[PDB]
């Protein structure tokens, strides 16, 4: 589908929320542990090209709060469904 540009607030430049989600889209892909170091998992995806779409200091940000989540999760008792 994809039908009909959203609304792309600039000319040729993806938006935020474009970019964003593609590297988050990896960073789960990859399987980027949530108990690791950015060093380990950045240079998982070093050699990525959708690395090089997004700044380097939201890289770091976007990363710390996706662990974050991660990590969180944890407290409810699990994916597990009855």
């Amino acid at each position: 589908g994809s039908s009909g540009s959203s609304g792309a607030r600039e000319r040729a430049i993806v938006p935020l929320e474009a970019r964003m989600k593609q590297f988050k889209d990896m960073l789960l892909e990859r399987g980027v542990s949530a108990f690791s170091t950015w060093e380990k998992e950045l240079h998982k995806i070093v050699f990525d090209p959708r690395y090089l779409l997004l700044n380097p200091k939201e890289r770091k940000q976007v990363f710390d709060q996706y662990v974050k989540t991660r990590a969180e999760e944890e407290r409810r008792s699990g994916p597990s469904s009855g």
